[PDB]
């Protein structure tokens, strides 16, 4: 997967999504700094905050280059607060748009770019998918974004082999981690920008070292590692 | 199909199209006074102009009732301008979005309820789908919406079985037809409705009666008979 | 939602599922004897025993009329054990192909037609998707087919509104639940058919009354009835 | 695109389709030698001919790795004839199942590999679709698949940077184009296989040359210059 967040002045999501040069519509096809997974076709989401701070979405399970509805009516979705994502589906999980990111607990939109063994994670009855991503979304929203930090670090723990990038947002605020793969920041005169990469080569894009948590809010840009459980 | 159109003050997708108690949602799996077709399921289509008055499209080949992202998106989309419709497919016509009204040539946006032999329209290369709906848009834009009222009539004499209404809108004015199918106006104090069917019982509702074209702008109504 | 089963001779997907005169096609758009739902346009599924007694699916989230691909190859598929069935997604449930029946987990294909409240089942890592069907679909896998009532009378104490209408196959048996909603059977020469609504207007449909299980195999059809559960 | 056909011995879907190393389900993420497209992930097709010799499609407008339903039940589906396809949308032509190949009249199953300006094509009132795959199907249709080389090279004429790979088949007879794009052959000891490129490594593969057609019948393979 690939995501991208922003917060900030309104902005469109064809302008955050499509219309950057090597932004997340590129991306779909040809990521750059993506070690697991060649493409990113397995659908795709675009969730944002509107003028009262109601989170709404859209998903797809399909391809976001072939999407003409969303090509049409992005330029014309203005939001302070986008998060997005492109899929990449891991093997023998469900391609279905309720398995694509943003998932929702109608507060928090949250996308997962890694992968987690399911059996490390509780059972529960409150997910959106079977897809493992929203199995730790669910844990994750349980415990309260607040917490992301201590609940990624467990899971970490409890599976050595996962990868547990998170990329969330509530209207007012970003929380993401690294944990397994990318993320780079933006600081723009009217906003902040967190992406798995950088959607141009603009020289202000800064990397995000691993196991970290990143915490954008009142124009503050916070970073704190996140260490190991044991 | 049904379909209905919005010319006035911004209105949301969703007040217009979701929200009302008998709109186009509740028409997809139970409509009112459609004659032709006990749903419209096999697709839908939202087509509105934005601020800049640049037309824009969301269609769709599954039913409405179902569609999750439009349920949650369609009320932060506003719009001075809006042409909508739910797709009861013809059989032999394909299932596909680009199939679901409405269609567009950038400028004007149509919508199409009815039925019409492709064989009395012209062949054509711009056409957005094989559906005779499209065909006959390609005809409609092709001659003008300045003629969409003689197009229609002479489509109708061609084929007398045809069934030929027409909704369509520019952004600042509405056309319609009726041609053996149902429409209705209401007006409101911030605009003006143009509907396949009336969405609620509000007695401002006024029936168009069959073979006129409708002209909408500036907070006028003109209606007036298609001749032969 | 409706679903309906066949075991006995090869018999062709189109043969049981869309060329009847009022079978489950006709049923996506107009079903006869549906209390719940005005149709079942919210997708469809068809599954399986092939010669080597392996079950194959075909689902989909699109209704059933209008699916070209499988009016077209449906007629080429035949079976010995076919558990087919058309949806009326529940509001609030995802609409999604692994949202619609036939669920299995490989010795079994498995059709819910009704509702139960998720919050009365056990969580579970086994579902093949967050429906109630699905849910409920894991519960009765891993209680074991020979179980089956006794799930389903369980179930029905702890959500009292339920509706729990289970259509079942293994390749060589059919097993069936009424609770809350219709079924019917047909016996003919070369087999036995299990259905929401029967596909045609054959004297010899029977309607299986309420709260029984139906135990089709051997070319036998045993009816019996189930019990409530008060514990 | 790519595509693949066989004829001979019934062969099922998925042996054909999905279960060879580097076939059309690899094809359509991870082609090996596809000079137009990164991947084919914008729809496919299998049509087939049954027993009675009735032609039969399964088409689709989403990426053949992610289809569950074909994955389940394509071994089981045999056939002596088949044609199938992933596709590479060009951008701009409408994604949806029936602008994906294969194209049928009823009698012969089409796939085209390539791109042609609709406007050197006559207007139609019988394509699938309006993609231009469809409206050049229309034509190859109308002036009958024994006409295919005059059909190719005409249109070839008419739009220079067309590129024009046809593989279409009716059930005991395969015919192929090469016009800009790539096809190879295999002869096995139960029939032949057409496709855009080599589903593995058998050594048996031969590549076609460009401007030829391809003609496979009571097995035999006939390999003309198109001029
Ligand atoms: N590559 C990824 O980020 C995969 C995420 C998740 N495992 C999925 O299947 O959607
Ligand atoms: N009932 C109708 O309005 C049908 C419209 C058109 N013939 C179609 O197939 O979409
Ligand atoms: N009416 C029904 O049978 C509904 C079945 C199940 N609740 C679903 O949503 O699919
Ligand atoms: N690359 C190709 O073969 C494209 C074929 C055709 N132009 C299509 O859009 O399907």
């Amino acid at each position: 997967c690939r995501h991208v967040a922003w917060l900030g002045a309104p902005r469109s999501l064809a302008d955050l999504v499509l219309d950057p040069p090597q932004g997340l519509l590129v991306q779909s096809y040809a990521p750059r700094r993506q070690k697991h997974g060649l493409m990113n076709a397995d659908g795709w989401g675009a969730g944002f905050f509107d003028d009262d701070g109601v989170a709404r979405r859209w998903r797809s399970d399909k391809p976001l280059w072939g999407d003409a509805s969303f090509a049409s009516v992005a330029p014309a979705l203005r939001s302070r607060c986008v998060v997005a994502a492109v899929r990449s589906a891991t093997i023998g999980m469900p391609i279905e748009p309720s398995a694509s990111a943003p998932f929702s607990d109608g507060q928090w939109l949250l996308s997962h770019n890694g992968l987690v063994d399911r059996g490390v994670l509780p059972l529960t009855g409150a997910a959106e998918s079977t897809v493992d991503s929203a199995i730790l979304a669910a844990l994750i929203f349980s415990r309260g974004l607040d917490a992301l930090g201590a609940t990624i670090a467990e899971v970490g723990e409890l599976d050595p082999n996962a990868r547990l990038n998170i990329l969330a947002a509530n209207g007012s605020r970003l929380l993401a981690t690294t944990w397994g793969d990318t993320l780079s920041v933006l600081r723009r005169p009217d906003g902040v920008v967190l992406a798995s990469e950088p959607y141009d080569d603009d020289p202000g894009w800064s990397d995000i070292p691993d196991r970290h948590l990143v915490d954008v809010r009142d124009a503050h840009v916070v970073v704190t590692p996140l260490l190991e459980h044991h």
